[PDB]
This record gives C-alpha cells, structure tokens and sequence, in this order.
C-alpha cells in the first residue's frame, strides 16, 4: 500500500462553514487576506483576480505560511467556482485613483467591472454577505445592490470606517488616550465630502464640544477642523508617499469581517441606505453608524446632528447622488 | 485652558518594555511588521529605511490602523534614534535575488549594507536580540555576529524555520493532515543545499522512513523526495509567479519573535554558529535546531543524521565556508 | 416612540440559525472550565450550559454574561431544558459523578451510564447533526454508551480520551529536557486512567528519538527512571484531587484544545477516544485513545501508530480491561 | 552523559520581564490567573496564598495546560520571595461578604490581612503596580497606598470597572447592541453608593439623555433607573444563586492587566484619590475614568458631571470616608 494508507486508516469518506472570499490580490486586496487569516476569522480563504500568475503566487505564499495560522484551506483561481458557499465576499478589484483624482472619477471603469464580478460571486454565494471595499465605494455599494439583488442588509460597503479610525488616531494624539477610548463619527462620502460629527465627539462620555464649544468651527484656536481635513486627505497624504495604500484599509475590513463572522452586532459607520433619513429623499448610500452582525447591517443608528452637520451630510448626499446619475447597467 | 487640560488632569510627567525594530520597509519587513503588530507581540513598534517618503508613508499606514491593534507606539525615520531600547531588531533590509539566481550571489551587497546598519543597530539598542532574514541569512548571521560583537545567542537568522514550514505543508497536503500535526526538519543552508531529515519525519511519532523505506531516494515510488525539492525550488517559483516573496517569511519571522519575545524555549531550526558538531571546524552558520527565549539561543539540539544526511550537512557548511571565507569587513 | 425606537432604526427583526453554537453539558467545576477557555478562544458565536440545579445554573450564566463586554461570544444562554441547546455544532458533555480522593474512574461507570442515559438521547432530539464529545469519566466507557444511545455515526462520538494525559507528558518531558511542552513530543494512548500506554518508539524532540538516544528509556533498569514519568501521568488526577479537591484548568484547556480542531476544521491530530475494532488485533467494539485526524466532521480518519511488542501487549491489556467493563453496560 | 545532555547542547546558562504575581487562589485569584494566562499577558505567573495544599494543587492544575498555553513559567509559594520582580501584583486575597452583607463590613478583616501581605509584596517588587481586588476595594486601596509608601500612580483598585462592564452589558440587553459599542460609566464605590453617570450614557456618540429626558429618575416609563439597580445587587445576585462571584471580575481585572502590562492608555473606571475633585477634601479613593498603561495611572479624566450625578458621588465620597477615617494601622 501506499505510505498515506500504511500510516492512516480513513473513516469518511464536506461544505466550509466560515467560508471568506476576497475578490482582488491587489495591496488592498492581500491586507485583507492576511488581517483575516491573523485574526482566525475563517475555515476557509479563497481568492480571485484575473491575473493568472500573480494570483497563483500569492496563494501559494499564504499557503506556505500555513503552520503559522488557523485556517486550514486556502484556494484561488480565475473561475468563481472556488467562492462557492462563502459566507462573506470582500470586493476589492478595480481601478484606483492617482494623486489629484477624486475617488468619484473612478465609477465607469470600476461600475463596469462590477457587471462581470456580482454576478459571479452571487452564482456561488447567494446567501453570502458583500462588503465593497472598491471606489467610490458608497456608489459601488448601490451598484452591488442593484447587480446582486441582494436585500440591502447583505450588501455593506466598507465607507467611513477607516475615516473614523483615522479620525480616532488623529485624536488620540492630540489627547493621549488610546484611539479604542476617543470616540468621534465621519460619516457620508468616504472622500471629499465627508462629515465629521463634532456633537458626538467624546472621552469616558465627556462631549468635547462641551468642554471646548469652537470645536469645529473656524474660530477654534487649537484648529480641530484641521484633524477632519487630514482624514479627507489620507489617502492622497500616504498615496503621495508610498503610491498607495493597504494596511489601514486592510485592518479596517478585518474589524468589520470579525463584526460579521462573529455576529457581534457592534456599530461601525459604514455605507449603507439612507433614503428617509436626514432630509435625503433619494436611493444614494453613504456611511452612517449602523449595527453589524451575521446578517450584515441589521439595524442603523439615527445619529442626532446638529444644523450645521445635517447640512454637510445632505450635501454628501447630493454629491454622490449627482455622480449616480451618471449609472447605466 | 486647552481642550486637553479641560478634559484630563495628569499625575505623571514621565521607556518602552517590548519593543521592536524592523529595518527595511520592503514586502518582507513590512510583512513582517504586520504580523507582529497583529500577534501583540509589542508595545512599540519601529521601523526603519533610507528611503525617506516609502518609509514615512508605510509608518502612516500602519498608524491610521491603530483602532484595530493594541501597539501604541509605531515610529519610523532614517535615523536610528527611533529604534533605541530595542528587545528584539530584524533586519530585512538588502538586495534580493532575481530569478535563477542564488542567494548566496548576495552576499557581497548585503555585507555591504551590513557595515552600516549593523554598528547603528547595535549603538541604539546594546541588548537587543538580531534576528537576521536578509539573504543569504546564513552567512549574514556571521557577518552580523563580527560587525555587532554580541555574543552567539543574540544573533539569530530566520534559516530554515521557513523551508521546514513549507515542507510540513507540502507534507500535510500529501497526508491530508494539518501541517501543525505533520514533522519533519529541513536544516542547513537556507537555500538549494538544504538537508531534508527524512530519519526525523513523522506524524505522531510513528517514522515514515521506517513504514516507508524508499522513503528521501530518487527510486521511491511515491517520489517523496520531490517533496524537498518543491521546498528547495519554492522561493523562485513564488519569485516568477508574483515578482518577490512576503506572506511566509512574514509569519516565520513573527513565529521566531513570538519565541524570543515571550521566553518559550520552542525549538526552531534557525542559523547558528555550528563549529564543533558533525565534524565541521570552520566557523560556520547554519539552521541546526536551536531553543529560542529571552535570551535567542540559549540551546541546540545535536540531531541524530544518517551518514547520508550528516554528508549532505557537511556539504552545506562547505558550500557556506568557502564564500565566508573569501569576505572582508 | 421608545428610546430604542429613537435611536435606532430596524431593517431585520429576523434571526438565523446559529452558525457556530457550542453547548457544554454540566456547569461543575470541569464544565465551567471548558466554557471559559472557550469563550477566551473564541470559539463560537453562542454558549448554551445546561444542568439540573437551576440556581447554579442560572448563577453561572449570569456571571459569563457579565463579562461580555471582555468577550466576543455574543450569545450565552442556560437552562434545564434542552431547547437550549438546539442547533449545537458540538456539544460536550462533562455531567456526572467524579472520582473521590482514591476512587477509580472505572467505579463511575453506573452512576455516569444512568446519566447519559437521560442526557444522550435529550442532545440528540435538538441537535441531530453535532458532534458529541465525552468529557465525563470513564471517559472510553461513556464514549461507547454515548455511541450506542446516540445513533450516530462513530466519527461524530469523540472521547476527551488521553489528550489531557498525553499533555501532562509532554509538560514532565518539558521539565526534564528544558523545553517547551509544544517542542517535546510523545503519546500516552488506550485508557483515560491507569492501564494508559506511553508510547516510548515515539518519545522525541525535533524528530530525534529519545528512545534511540537512550536505549534503557522506558525499562525498569533505566537510571533515569523515565517510567516515573508515566506513573506521574497516571497519578496526576489523583495528587491534585488530594490537594484542591478536584481538577478543572487543564481538562478545561484539553477539551478547548480539540474543540478548536472541530470548529475550525484544522484535522489536526490528537489522541481522543475511539473505536479500535480491527487494529492492534482487537475484534470488538472497544473504545479507547489512538491518535486521530479531527475536523468538522469529528474523527475523519485514524492514525495507525506503530508500536514495539511490549507496547502493543500493554495497549492490547488497555483494550481488555476497557472490554470488560463494557460487558457492565445493561441498555 | 544524561539524555538531556546527548539531546542538547547548551549556549548559555536572566530576570522577570513581564511577570505578574496573584495573590490569593480562591475563585476571584484563579480566574484572574486563568484568564490572563488566555491573554498572554505574562512571560512569568506567580501565586500566593497561605493554604499550602490548594495553592501547590492550583498551581499543578495550570501546569499540566501549558502546552496550550503561551505562558512558559508559572510558581507558587507561601513565601513572597517567588513573586521577586512583579511588573504587577493583583490583590484578591480575604474575607468575602455574605448574601446581603455589605463589602463595607469585611473592612477591618481585610485591612488586617493586608498589613501582612502589603509590606511582603513591597519587598520583594518595589517598582511593581499593585492592582488591589479584595474588598471594600476602594478603602483598601487607599490602604494599599498608606502601608506600600508608593507613589499613587502605582496603586490602583479595580473599582468599577466590572461595575461599567455590567451597566454595558444590560444597556446592550435593552437596545440590542454589543456592550462594546454602548458606553455609560459607573462610578464612586464598588457597592451601593455607585454613582450611573446619565449625562454621558450613548451609542454612537448619541446622549441618551438628550432624546430621553426621563433616563435616571423614578418617574420613567422605560424604569432605566432599574439598570443601576441590578447593577448595585448583581454580585448578591449572583452569590445568592452559586455562592460566589469569579469570572466576570477575573475578566474585568485581565482588562486592566492588559492595559497596564501593553502600556495602552485605554481609559478605565478604577479606584484613585480624588481629593481636590468634586468638592472632596480628604483622602478619599473612589473610581473615576483613568488612563492606564506601564506607570499606571498617569491620568484622570475630569468628568462632567450633573448637580444630582455630582451629588450621589460626593455622597459616594462621605459613605467611603466615614469608614476610612476610623481605621488605623
Ligand atoms: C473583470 C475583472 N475582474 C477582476 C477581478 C480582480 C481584479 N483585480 C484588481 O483589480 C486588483 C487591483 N485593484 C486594486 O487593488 C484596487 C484597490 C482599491 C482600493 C484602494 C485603496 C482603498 C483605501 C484608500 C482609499 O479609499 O482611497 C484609503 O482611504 O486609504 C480602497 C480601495 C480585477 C478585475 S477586472
Ligand atoms: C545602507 C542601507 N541601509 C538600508 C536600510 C534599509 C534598506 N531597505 C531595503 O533594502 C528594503 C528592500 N529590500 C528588501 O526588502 C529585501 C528582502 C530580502 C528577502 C526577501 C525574501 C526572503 C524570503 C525568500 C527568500 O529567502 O528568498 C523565501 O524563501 O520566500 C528573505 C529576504 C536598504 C538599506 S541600504
Ligand atoms: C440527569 C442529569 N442531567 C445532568 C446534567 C448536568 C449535571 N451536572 C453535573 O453533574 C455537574 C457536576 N459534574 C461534574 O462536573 C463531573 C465532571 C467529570 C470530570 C472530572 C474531571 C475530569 C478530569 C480529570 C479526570 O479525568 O479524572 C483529570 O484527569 O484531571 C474529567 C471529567 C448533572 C446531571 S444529572
Ligand atoms: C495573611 C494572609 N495572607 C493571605 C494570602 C492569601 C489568602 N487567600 C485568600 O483569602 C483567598 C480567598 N479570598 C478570596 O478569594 C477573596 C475574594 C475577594 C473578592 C470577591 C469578589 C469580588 C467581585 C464581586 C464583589 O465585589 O463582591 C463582584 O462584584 O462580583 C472581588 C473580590 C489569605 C491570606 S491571609
């Protein structure tokens, strides 16, 4: 007989249970994978990308790794039969944008990759949930929507959860508290014209608009307003500097992963429906806080804001709403 | 008064316990960085490369995802300063091959290269543990040994901890079992004159070469000697594939510094000064299986060869000693 | 409209099945030791504990709930009734009496058996596709009856079995070479108890054979006297019941240990209770530790270890003695 | 020669680097052992106690899970000498109250022990953080503080810190949100004087307060009052039902160990003087929000609180302080 046979008697003779997919091998796409696989989200990874040579490379090099993990079986190929039965579907294909271009200027070339990739995901996982991480992510969101036919709870896009970590970093430092005890919301676009949300902005509960009522405004003499500009300019700031980035985004989509697998049903701002809410009478997503768990976005919180924030999200609104004029599918 | 003196009355004015430094922000040390970051194996984390915006751009990135970890303190700079206090340094930095070519074609750049950071390592933190990756690691463990002046125990190189866990996974895929489950050493030279220890293979306990005779020679049916030579063959078929590799080494490192950094006393198979065992007289290093804790190396394990394997090892050393000995610093 | 209604707005009020629920049968001290360490592994989205004194119950819960803030286990829930436990991936019984200062665990063999008998077939009705795993003691014994009473097939039925043994050897090999158990390998297989078999041919530290390094390992002339290892391994329950009373830590981390190689699916190799029939020359239905691959599916697969003679003839005596207290099972 | 000397050949034959002791091996001792050695939060446990036989069997029973753990040394002993070089040493040792017996009522009891064990503790680590678990703990803290000559940064209670966990827990049971993502604080005493601060109670940034004005009064149609209350009866609960509590405060005291042995600066309710805060003029302990990391408390967070929340604290306060003044040691 043969060694395996000599060695081990077989009893039997079986579906993933915590199956993850990640769609793109890109930086964004294998931050994502390897947070994941760090963070024992998953049974099984499975990745897609429409470069034979590169994908292959990259699974074989998480594969390698794999008496370091806890995820016993990790695949990739060109064909979505290796997605089969995933419970989540992580997007991250697609253009991206140079210095100097907006987010929103990468919708025909990413909206059109779309058309072949959702369809495809949801052959081989309908009753999975689909986190776009891809840009503008708050359209592509909508767009997954109306390709996959999910109903909106399964269909998250990855939105201002890394504008809020970035804000909660930024706040960290000027206050010296870990960013986990510095609490504070960007909400809408996940780009220019997202909102940051002063009123709710706090440490151990305290409102630091409370204690320092210019908070946010152009008056305040400690610039709060500039920590809000550096998180709209990230992305550009870290482009600038090492011509894209990955890790953050990465880590972002861990947190949300782990919200989702886990069914925690901790609140993350991320992009999801807004019509009815705040004045917006339209289908646009955008990134408000809501409650996320093992049927995606169950619940959203009703953020209160204040005049001046509810302008600046309405306005996110119509922005994003003017860009999904421009649709065809 | 300012926001922050509002807000938080401070009772201490007044260095890092766990630290630890990366030198070389390529794929390989920022995998590196990750891993370490998301096993918590550090309460400050810097990084280190003469490239001035990749570096500063790569620290941000990781920064912006602090929410997610629990490591407060992640630095860069050119300058050295950054890396003081260090528990544990791992140099990643230096050229890599190209395809179809040794790594121990190396050795003259990265001894180069050496010279500088080894001696600005070494000024910054006196008591840290150097765990050398940069290839080829073997000979680069022995020139960071002369340049530093520490003593054997604190220079460490990656060696074959990688090679055997890309056996043990090949291994695993074979037997259908998890790698974790699956034994098998590969020492020596991290690189084509690697020593496969087909006498130590097994799964619990039970000697494959004993239920399998044929078992590591050219004439065996089953052909587990391509098993070795799939392991040798690996780097550069990743290397074709996507252009580098990242992932595996990553982990392996992450795995040696989990050792290091929490005193476990694991037995890896790691580059160390092998100079009296199996004959070999020269100062030569080589991946033997070494106890690794606070203090690195504080043990070998002297593995029982074959004369066949013992010959293969010997063969290695000489290989490493004829290129070590033809070096000045 | 409610304060819950004002700041949140609803799109499901519609729940799944659980996906990733473990139950743990018994919330004594062992019990409540394999529901901690699971809970700090994360192991699963939903913790149900089940016993029949409701205040105990009841208590224990509430204390695990209290830390979720420091947890990620969502969902905890107890109760007498077994509809508690619908839907479990994995159920872990660790129910019964236990052994006193002395007391073999073969003498809880009636007690644990009536047990089980109302235990077994309650799991069954609400989770029909789980695997069971035997915690309570005489754990090989249990393992059968649960088998026999369950219906299932015998790759979901899996004995807690010489895991816990075989890591009290490894930590006393640990102690003695200077090396971290994880580093030090060797196998304790046959009964959860006294007639367990140490497995000196496969006694080694990165793949070197300690029994080759020292050819007396394992005999009576041994001037090192590694047989005391053994001994130690056989009497480890009994020193620290006669200390502390009872043992909790290391069954609890054991059990979490081959609870994370299900869930997760790892096929990972432990030596956890089985049925031997048709290896080592046994020909009847006995249960006892070899080491198998485990997964999803329970016990996959099994590794068949080589043994010397003498090893062999122990483990060959280990299946007997198991076999004649098998004969004391009346259902 | 020996087996371990064929097996291994040894370098080199160093200190505590990140040791914590407990002391006391009752249920509260154990699961705070427990559970920090499930978070890696030490290279070195240590346990005390007097009763010889539990503490060596306690001890035995760790012991025999390492090889599922990352915790390589673990000791015990009567003799404070093997708790030399604790970077933190947790007090859970004394007289615990009965169902419907005030913690205020093991006061003296407590203090007695604590004469012993304090002065031996100090020895041994003088430069530890002493994290003091057994109750009345905010009194026992101050008497901590008193007999170790410490400076108070390094003298911290758990206080309220299970008290704000369990608060989290119910809110999060009412809203159905995760206790991570519902913030509200808990304050004063560890007992029936606790102070629930309304005022700053909020999901997302939302102050529950503001959209239920009723929240924290006997009036309210929703009973919110009611949380407070079950989290003031909850460890008479909880020892009515199985005759005493462990693993919430196991957990909740492995927190605070996380954030003072990975130097987080994560903010916590625990027990601090607070004299010059609130009104308070004496040497008054109570909890407050504080930031933690490798100093202990280097901060407090000056919440702002409502007349009436004020008014409940000082009365926190004065209860406190009238039992602190008698005492004498
Ligand atoms: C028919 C087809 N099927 C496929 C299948 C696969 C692929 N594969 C790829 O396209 C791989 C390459 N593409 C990427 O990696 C795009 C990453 C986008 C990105 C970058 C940065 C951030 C975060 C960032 C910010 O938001 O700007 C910040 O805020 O930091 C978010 C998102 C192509 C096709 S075509
Ligand atoms: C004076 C100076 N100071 C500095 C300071 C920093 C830098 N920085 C850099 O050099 C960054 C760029 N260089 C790299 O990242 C080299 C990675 C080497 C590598 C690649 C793959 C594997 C594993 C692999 C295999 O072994 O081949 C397998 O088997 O998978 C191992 C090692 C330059 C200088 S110059
Ligand atoms: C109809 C009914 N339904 C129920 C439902 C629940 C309960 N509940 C209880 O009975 C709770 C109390 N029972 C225990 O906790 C027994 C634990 C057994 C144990 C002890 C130690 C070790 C490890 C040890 C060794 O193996 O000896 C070593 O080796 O360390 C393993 C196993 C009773 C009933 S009655
Ligand atoms: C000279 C001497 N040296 C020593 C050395 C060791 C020992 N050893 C013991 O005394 C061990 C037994 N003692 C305990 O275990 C006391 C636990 C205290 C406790 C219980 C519950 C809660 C949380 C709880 C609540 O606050 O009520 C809630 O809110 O849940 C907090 C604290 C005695 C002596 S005498």
């Amino acid at each position: 007989a043969t060694l395996k046979d000599q060695l081990i008697y077989n009893l039997l003779k079986q579906t993933p249970q915590n199956k993850i997919t990640v769609v793109g091998v890109g930086a964004v796409g294998m931050a994502c994978a390897i947070s994941i696989l760090m963070k024992d989200l998953a049974d099984e990874l499975a990745l897609v990308d429409v470069i034979e040579d590169k994908l292959k490379g990259e699974m074989m090099d998480l594969q390698h790794g794999s008496l370091f993990l806890r995820t016993p079986k990790i695949v990739s190929g060109k064909d979505y039969n290796v997605t089969a039965n995933s419970k989540l579907v992580i997007i991250t294909a697609g253009a991206r944008q140079q210095e100097g271009e907006s987010r929103l200027n990468l919708v025909q070339r990413n909206v059109n990759i779309f058309k072949f990739i959702i369809p495809n995901v949801v052959k081989y996982s309908p009753n999975c949930k689909l986190l776009i991480v891809s840009n503008p992510v708050d359209i592509l969101t909508y767009v997954a929507w109306k390709i996959s036919g999910f109903p909106k709870n399964r269909v998250i896009g990855s939105g201002c959860n890394l504008d809020s970590a970035r804000f909660r970093y930024l706040m960290g430092e000027r206050l010296g508290v870990h960013p986990l005890s510095c609490h504070g919301w960007v909400l809408g676009e996940h780009g220019d014209s997202s909102v940051p949300v002063w009123s709710g902005m706090n440490v151990a509960g305290v409102s630091l608009k409370t204690l320092h009522p210019d908070l946010g405004t152009d008056k305040d003499k400690e610039q709060w307003k500039e920590v809000h500009k550096q998180v709209v300019e990230s992305a550009y700031e870290v482009i600038k500097l090492k011509g894209y980035t990955s890790w953050a985004i990465g880590l972002s989509v861990a947190d949300l992963a782990e919200s989702i697998m886990k069914n925690l049903r901790r609140v993350h701002p991320v992009s999801t429906m807004i019509k009815g809410l705040y004045g917006i009478k339209d289908d646009v997503f955008l990134s408000v806080p809501c409650i996320l768990g093992q049927n995606g976005i169950s619940d959203l919180v009703k953020v209160t804001l204040t005049s001046e924030e509810e302008a600046r999200l309405k306005k996110s609104a119509d922005t994003l709403w003017g860009i999904q004029k421009e649709l065809q599918f």
